[PDB]
């Protein structure tokens, strides 16, 4: 409450476009009466989010996404704020569900969930929600997989809003922010050198991009391992060297698995990794790096630091796990920059007030976020950096068409 | 023929693509009874494109898009390996239809014109050619803007492929390629120095990031102007400096626009640069930078390098101005580099071998080169590179999925 | 001692060098009788330089130069390896030279010291020592500046080797080692973007290029301020923009003292930082940049996260200041990166085992670390790499001379 | 006389430097009486340095040390100001040590020449000269190390300031210059993508690193090949990878030599090099890259490029050499940029200012650019580039002290 209290007032500072949102909708207040349930990792920058939501009028209601991650000290400060917060240590898959339950017998107008376990849940177990339900937000990518497979399913009978796309989401959460966050879990947790070694980046899409060129930042050799020959060939002109899986694996000093894929690497490659490669994966669930196959194939498996697990093998050489093969900068690191997020949730926060407007006039069907957002949140974005670019004139605007 | 046959030989030498091409259809000979018409700069490269289609056993008939010399040596090398070349020798357009008319005056199967001069000439002048025009290729933007006016229309009677638009284009023409030879054109013709000195770039997409990303590497102190604040927040994030075009032509010791836009210079703004500002155009025609303006404004003008035309201004400060205000890399380097011509090329071969295939299968339409296309490319220039990615797998197939 | 273990193992893992100094001395055990004595900041990695100098045979005795970071877990570790370690969470100053006192009280023949604090206390306070007293290493800057001031006046009665200078430290421990450590530090402690932000760093030697280089390296706009022209005009080259530290301080978001100096920043420029802006100091003491004039000039203080105290100036504006002041990449973070370290250590390892050779022949004066050194530990780096470099041939030999 | 006057008026408005020392001694005219003799490869810019001379009231005596590259309409333009200038395309080596004797026939006070040719033709051939002359500035390094024999011969008898060593020539000659000028000559005599190829620099010194730094600009891949550890381990440091020479041949699309060596290639290394591998030396003579073994080799020998020399080996392959192995950016390119030379000059025109001051005071020995004047003309060049820096203070000059 005191501690959680700093750790979102850290935070608040550096959330400028929030900001912008709590001064600009503060005092017309336009999601009064309106309650918002949210299915999301809660931590101080979640929680601002939630708090802005609130500044705007709404009720919110969140639910503990993060079961292990939840930090209390957080959860209490927001409880003191007014704001419903069903969130638990539980780790037992059980009270998760119950939890993401209890939100929904608060039957919210808007929900911003996580994965669609949320608007999922309500229309394949309490439609009772489902009919007061006006609106939904959806920001992952396996979320927006499931409430795609409803909509051509017609199971759907709600409007979503997927925020996955679009360039400023892939911009500054994809690009720049995975990229600083994480090479920086990677070396808050292992304190390594990142200069004169080889980084290996599996996948060159817009994380891959971003996490290769942060490293080449910091001194480091990239070799990126792609499967779509046109992103291996920009890799090249890039300024950095392309090659297999199976043979770079032989010579890196890091292996970074971008790639939305699972076993980017075989019992083989990791046979051939060299003592002390430090493995760490950015992208999807923790398939990418083969866990399974490490802890099998593993002659002795031990904690060496907070973050990092070690699996010896048995040609002796022995490699080391970051945050367990699970998104290294969310789980060993802070998740995102502040601002970063500042700015992927600002896009949330019009996406709902989005779907308050334009709330009937929108069929059962999932949008893709409206361009006039992404426009909108970059002005404001260049606003709060004390930026000002030229404005098309009447002679070029003309000229266009 | 012996200057115009090394030209050809050099760059014989460095179109990779091109030549695997030529190794896998020379023999084959698809393209025979078949001619070829088209209208392109004529220069050792584009020369090279028409030598590889003559060795798919096309009959090749070109035109000099580019006003040339009566003995240009290139033009009577590919004479003389059975080619004909329509070469024009003046300024005024009188000259250049009239070569248009005559490669018309062989009635083609295939055309790869410029801007949509050929194609165009036929459905309104010459229907003659009409029906034997079998396909076309459009590499251009004005071009493919004109046959979709027809298409639309509905006076479009022909299948046509826009090259322009493939991410391998992008790529190589309007990044990498305008990006290196766009500031060989600049140092070549001034010998100025690029590093710790503010070059300012208009516009901010594929050819202004290329651009600036360039000029960071030589040295430069970029300043970015965009009107798209979406770019101009990229701009930033990139670590360049944002403002209006105003405000930094006040200290820019280069400009360069790479805007699709007119006058991105005001009268005011060109009386802001400081004395020895050289500017290039490395985007549309000749009026992303005023031409018209500088001249009439002008108290002196002169030339002043073999490409360099300096405009001293009432205030007595005196700005240079690079190929005339026309795209600079083309006009006064060598286009593209080698390879990333050979390229631009590929793509066209296949563009062309492509409508000679699916010919009739396809309806009077205006089609984006298929995806197929550029994954080929891709695999043949990674292969010529001697570089092998990974192979997708069945468990990642699946997964996929 | 069962974390300090693995503390200590982490490390251990990453310093090729020193184990490679443990395998091709090991057996000789050419520090035999011989005691070490020393002051350095006792954390895992100065261990792991006290655990191979005591597997040369050596009788290490270690004082805790940080008094407060003294690791308990870690020192303890050392204990229970033969390894006299004299540490203490004193906090008050008394309890420092007491330490030190107790290394003296084993008459030590080789000291690797701080600061000179060590080897100043024998000639001035305990000639006990001095005799048995053989050699001195001095990796520090005070130090050796200290240790100078004797040879000129002629108390200085050892050989004295000053690793500080040799391209090789500059190289790892200012250039790179300073340069990732110090953004390291940054980023773990505020979780603040750093793309897109203007990054002023004040002083532009090793330090402050291999701070700005990687500051380039994550996105940052870089202002350099300097002294020096010489520098600043470097700076510019180099892509950058220099100004006034009065100037910059008025957009930054990060300022980084980098300069060997005292109040980068007066009153003024402290009033003029926009709000929100991070300062940390990663040169001098803590007098870069002014901890006393902020501390009075506030109208409030605060702790806002576990390294970063904010203070709220008159004009409403409140700035943070990392580690109080001090050396913020070690005081905030890891200090350098463990192959960093291990490459600073190595160097001296050998400086002792230099003192101990040519330990005669010498005379009572401070000698530069011998170039022979470098030579090697570059050559010992290379190996570990795995990277192989010409070697020069008799035509090749003969020609230079 | 008319393009030479342009071919200068282009250069004289990119002096800014000389035009600040030729309004700051215009009027003064402080070299009046005076003549300087000089040998220096005559062009647009080193003109430019003989008409400031004489701006300050100097006899100027020029040589075409390039008797090839002699601009006969520049030389001429120079004579119409009132320079006596001996030159001619003599081709024949007889005739330049000719002119050399004619400068001397003018008895000069000050000579500003190359490779020492001048001031030892004077101690060893006419003393006349000898007596009336009173100073001597050398840039070169063939130069210095020959007027450096003398002085430890004692055959020296006049004062000789060498400005080949001050870290403002060794940072705009030998890294931004070399650097920019050195692709500058490379892609305009050959307009081969750099972006995606690896390029292969020999040596990382001042003007390894450059090349290198610059390549990595442009997008390729760089491979760095040394002889001295430290350095290879900083190129490693620097994202770059090192091998031998035998082993990067193999897959090099470009080698540079900058090392002040010979033969850095072997009849082995070019039996490796893959077809169409570029050579081109931007280090000392023409015996970096061995053309004499080029030459015996090779099956075929053609010029295919204006300075494009192409050798056909017995393996077939055919390999490619810039500029026939001599300094590729001042035999195919236009030397370093122009306002780099501007400072490379202005450092010489206050080495002779010096002279003439503290002229007397110095001893017939070979001195090293006074610091002052480093300082100075950074200072100059700042304050031309509108860069203001801070100003130590006392309590900070006070506290370095
Ligand atoms: N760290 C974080 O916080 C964030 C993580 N992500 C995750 O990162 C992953 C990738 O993001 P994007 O780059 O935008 O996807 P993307 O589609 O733009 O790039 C994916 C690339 O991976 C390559 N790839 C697939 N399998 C591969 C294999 N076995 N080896 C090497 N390369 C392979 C593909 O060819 C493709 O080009 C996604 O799973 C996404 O969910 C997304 C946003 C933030
Ligand atoms: N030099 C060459 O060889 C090549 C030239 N181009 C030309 O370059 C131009 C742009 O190509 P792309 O960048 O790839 O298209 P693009 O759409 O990606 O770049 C357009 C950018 O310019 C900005 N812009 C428009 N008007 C502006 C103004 N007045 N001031 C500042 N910014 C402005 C837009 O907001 C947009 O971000 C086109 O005209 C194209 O024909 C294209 C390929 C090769
Ligand atoms: N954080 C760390 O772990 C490390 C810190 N250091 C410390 O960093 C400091 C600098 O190291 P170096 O850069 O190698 O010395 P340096 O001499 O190479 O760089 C110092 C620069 O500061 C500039 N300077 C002086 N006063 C200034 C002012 N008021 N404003 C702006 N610039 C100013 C000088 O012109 C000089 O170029 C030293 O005090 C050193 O002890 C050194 C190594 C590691
Ligand atoms: N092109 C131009 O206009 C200019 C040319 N130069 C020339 O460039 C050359 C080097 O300049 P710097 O870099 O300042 O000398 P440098 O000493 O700073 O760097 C030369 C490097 O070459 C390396 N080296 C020597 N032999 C080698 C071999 N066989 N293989 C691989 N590496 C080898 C050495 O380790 C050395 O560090 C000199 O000969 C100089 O005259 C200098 C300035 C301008």
């Amino acid at each position: 409450a005191n501690t959680g209290e700093m750790k979102i007032n850290w935070v608040s500072r550096y959330m400028p476009l929030l900001n912008k949102i709590a001064e600009e909708y503060s005092r017309e207040k336009p999601l009064s009466g309106f309650t918002v349930g949210m299915s999301i990792h809660l931590e101080a920058k979640t929680a601002y989010l939630a708090i802005t939501l609130s500044k705007l009028g709404a009720k919110v209601v969140i639910t503990g996404s993060n079961p292990l991650s939840t930090q209390d000290d957080v959860a209490e400060a927001l409880r003191s704020k007014g704001i419903t917060v069903y969130a638990r240590r539980t780790h037992d898959e059980s009270i998760y569900r119950e939890n993401l339950m209890k939100v929904l017998d608060e039957r919210p107008d808007f929900i911003i969930d996580d994965g669609g376990d949320l608007t999922v849940i309500s229309h394949t177990e309490r439609e009772e929600v489902l009919e007061n339900l006006k609106g939904v937000s959806e920001e992952t990518t396996t979320g927006v997989r499931r409430l795609k497979a409803l909509e051509e399913t017609g199971k759907l009978r709600v409007p979503v809003i997927a925020v996955n796309d679009s360039k400023m989401k892939y911009l500054f959460d994809n690009r720049y922010g995975t990229g600083q966050s994480t090479w920086d879990a990677i070396m808050r947790n292992t304190n390594l050198l990142v200069a004169g070694k080889n980084v290996v980046v599996a996948g060159y899409g817009w994380c891959g991009r971003g996490i290769a060129l942060r490293a080449a930042g910091l001194g480091a050799r990239v070799i990126v391992t792609e499967v779509d020959p046109v992103k291996a060939v920009e890799a090249i002109m890039d300024g950095f060297t392309v090659m297999p899986m199976k043979e770079a694996v032989k010579i890196a000093d890091f292996v970074i698995t971008a790639s939305g894929n699972t076993d980017v690497l075989s019992k083989e490659d990791i046979l051939s990794l060299k003592d002390g490669a430090v493995l760490a994966n950015a992208g999807h669930f923790n398939v990418e790096i083969p866990v399974r196959v490490l802890e099998e194939i593993a002659v002795e498996k031990f904690e060496a630091r907070p973050n990092v697990t070690g699996y010896t093998l048995e040609n002796g050489k022995t490699v080391f796990l970051l945050a367990e093969g699970r998104l290294v900068n969310l789980a060993a690191g802070d998740g995102h920059p502040v601002e970063i997020m500042d700015l992927s949730f600002a896009l949330q926060i019009f996406a709902v007030l989005y779907l308050l407007e334009n709330h009937r006039k929108m069929s059962p069907k999932v949008y893709m976020l409206p361009d006039e957002i992404d426009e909108r949140v970059a002005r404001m974005k260049l606003d709060s950096l004390g930026v000002k670019i030229d404005e098309l004139t009447e002679k070029q605007r003309r000229y266009l068409r």
